């Protein structure tokens, strides 16, 4: 067997919020088999990995990434590349994401099953990357945020998964699952980077969303809904959607429903900084930069409000909108908008794994879980920005980065 | 500018076949700007790369690879993977190929523009790999070696580029070029790994092949033809095809025509060793292993004969049939079947670049060419197997591998 014995100054238990001193974490064939103390016995063959002075955390989880997109290629600039360019560069993005300490991610919309292919390649050992929960292709209403909206009718550009009835949406779920979707991503409202809508406009009916949820849940998979507008958020929650992405303009009623039903919010409150700084240079049209400004501050204020009200938060950044590998920059923003460092860390570890239905496998350094860990200098309970520069990353017992 | 100053014990001039002692090769922004002597002046900023005791050669060229295929996944085993799995793993194969010292390769048939995407990603700097000349999708006759041949009619599996008239073949060339083909690959005869044919069976008419060549040549691109059978080889050469792949059962008349017209032969004489050892384990059906045995030794004997007769040889291995990264194993086989080490080396450097129409850019360590080089221990003019374990690889001035 392949055995690593990892020691450090401290380990953060993300469930209890307490530090454990002088941990010795044994990982056997990719799974944590022991969390003891430095100086404890190790099995024969164990390879020592010693990290003096630093603090171990679980591998981090980003619930909202687009690995086959590039922040710097916005707007029509993307048209210059072949289709398979994206299928290839996602490999580099996966590598950057893992090296930043993000050992599990949820890809919530990619082109032509790119993310399914990437998952298969990583899982089989051909290329390095996070454990990817793959949504495959995201969909919603014809003409909506998940459709192609930047072209005239002569070009007849449309998402083949456009769904305009509950039964068509059900069929989309079935087709996506058939070809590798492990979670379903739908567009319940308009958005920032699409054309011909506003974020507040609901785009799927309650009935349409309910059919998606009912079908996904029969197969034991979850549903994530893109939703900025208040009514889209409320109705998605009511329909049983598992996670609400963005959740930017949520109202009191939506917050209350989310608490009642146990829906998670996945709020990408960092990336507006990047968009406003670099979007124009990157090819984003003015109308879209405008919509981003319309929702940026409100989303942050609503994160604070929803957090205070008890809505379960997961860490979702929309990597791809901003550069892959910068995924940890959002922790600080969550703290600025009300979270303790512990809550912010929990959103990308304990709570994220719960929202994935993968608590047995990821999200904590505990016996039975995958040997996915990072180490950071300093005191992450006191300063969450320490997560921006991990000194150590391990995934499935493999050392990705180390001092 | 990015400047490297590379010194070594010797440099092999592949044009003259002579060693140059104590070379100092300066590479500026990826291009060789000087080949002087160790101890010579260097421009300000130059980074020293010193390789004592070893011999520099040009970066090696493999004229026949399939980067989005895997040797170990043969037969129906490939069906278990998603389409984009292949689009991703080609990244790993590209990396292994570069690390083996192969800095330029010609991909002669890939799925759904995989190779075009890979080329774009490498060239833009996202992932490491060789300079890839991309054939995109290979094609020939309906039911032929380039078609899908392992499925019943109910499944209606067919290569969309199947061409059954000169004008349809011309259209295929035009469509392939439109979407990134830099060279055209056609199937002129049956083959080993397809079903329902024998290698000796010609599958495109002279007229069909002539139309392909005429069209490709108008656009200034070349044509490579898969051809085992004698008549397919003769007629492809007569039609003006630039390189003949495999060329396994060439006859006297085909050899004479190839010399007369200046056609190159690209003979993959190594891989039968791998196929006979591992093919069955890898999922290759018995009928195909049989066809491989039918052509293996004859191809080698005909390489010797064609080489002696003066046919211009290029280095083409069919990586993908055997493991990517093992590309240098064929040199020894060429020497066993008549080549001098120099001729074998020339086939993967000087002659290959000429067959690519890229003599100004690759194939030699000379001013103006890309800074693509390897270094090997020992005396490659005396023992070509030294190329199997290069100690140094550089591509576009970037150090890929070094002592
Ligand atoms: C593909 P996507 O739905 O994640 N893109 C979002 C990005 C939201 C961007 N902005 C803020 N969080 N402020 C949108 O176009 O609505
Ligand atoms: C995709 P492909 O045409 O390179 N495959 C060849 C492999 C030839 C294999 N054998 C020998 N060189 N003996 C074929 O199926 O005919
Ligand atoms: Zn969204
Ligand atoms: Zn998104
Ligand atoms: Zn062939
Ligand atoms: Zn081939």
């Amino acid at each position: 067997a392949e055995i690593k014995a990892v020691s450090a100054a401290r380990l953060l238990d993300v469930a209890s919020g307490k530090y454990v001193d002088n941990p010795l974490v044994i990982v056997t064939d990719g799974r944590i088999t022991s969390i003891g103390k430095k100086g404890d016995a190790v099995p024969a063959g164990a390879t020592a990995v010693d990290l003096p002075g630093v603090t171990l955390l679980p591998g981090l989880i980003d619930m909202h990434v687009h690995l086959d997109s590039l922040a710097e290629v916005g707007g029509y600039n993307s048209l210059e590349y072949s289709d398979r360019f994206w299928s290839v560069v996602q490999t580099a993005n996966a590598k950057k994401t893992l090296e930043a300490g993000f050992t599990t991610v949820r890809n919530v919309g990619a082109a032509d099953y790119d993310d399914v292919g990437l998952r298969e390649a990583i899982d089989a050992g051909y290329v390095p990357g996070p454990r990817i929960v793959t949504a495959a292709i995201s969909f919603g209403a014809t003409g909506g945020h998940c459709d192609s909206t930047f072209f005239p009718p002569s070009m007849d550009q449309k998402n083949p998964f456009n769904s305009d009835s509950p039964d068509e949406a059900r069929k989309a779920v079935r087709t996506l699952k058939k070809y590798g979707a492990q979670v379903i991503k739908i567009c319940a409202t308009g958005g920032v980077f699409s054309r011909g809508n506003e974020p507040g406009q609901q785009q799927l009916t309650y009935e349409e969303m309910k059919a998606v949820v009912d079908e996904a849940h029969m197969a034991g998979i979850k549903v994530a809904a893109h939703a900025h507008g208040a009514s889209g958020i409320r109705e998605a929650v009511r329909a049983g959607v598992d996670t609400i992405e963005h959740a930017s303009l949520v109202d009191d009623e939506g917050i209350k429903l989310a608490v009642q039903k146990g829906a998670y919010f996945s709020m990408d409150i960092y990336n507006t900084d990047y968009t406003q700084a670099e979007g124009k240079k990157n090819g984003v049209l003015e109308d879209n930069l405008r919509k981003d400004r319309d929702i940026g501050e409100l989303q942050r204020e609503n994160f604070r409000k929803a957090l205070k009200a008890g809505v379960k938060m997961v860490y979702g950044t929309d990597a791809g909108i901003y550069p892959h590998g910068d995924n940890a920059k959002q922790f600080a923003v969550m703290v600025r908008y009300g979270a303790t460092p512990l809550q912010a860390i929990q959103s990308a570890t304990l709570t994220a794994a719960e929202a994935l239905g993968r608590s047995k496998d990821v999200g904590q350094v505990a016996v039975g879980r995958y040997g996915d860990m990072i180490a950071v200098a300093g005191d992450p309970l006191a300063d969450v920005t320490t997560l921006e520069k991990p000194v150590f990353v391990m995934k499935g017992g493999a050392v990705v980065k180390a001092p």
